[PDB]
């Protein structure tokens, strides 16, 4: 906004802003027993099995 | 919580808690007079009995 005092005039301006992503990583660890993974494949035998 | 810092991720954990039962015992005493039990089985035939 210009005005009538002794101040210098104002040229038009311009702004340039640079933004960037930030990577994030997540990891969870599961253990599974070897007998558990095995007997999911071994055959049905008896009602207690 | 699975997080992206350098420390070791936790495996799965469980607790097994075993509670018990406390037992309590109450006793009160009752006195029946022998002059009072004796007429409980007797035969009555008069308006005083």
């Amino acid at each position: 906004i210009a005005h009538g005092d002794g101040r210098r005039p104002n040229k038009q301006r311009q702004y340039i802003v640079m933004k960037a992503c930030n990577k994030h990583h997540i990891g969870a660890e599961i253990e599974l027993a070897a007998a558990d993974i095995e007997l999911l494949f071994a055959e049905k035998e008896t009602p207690l099995d």
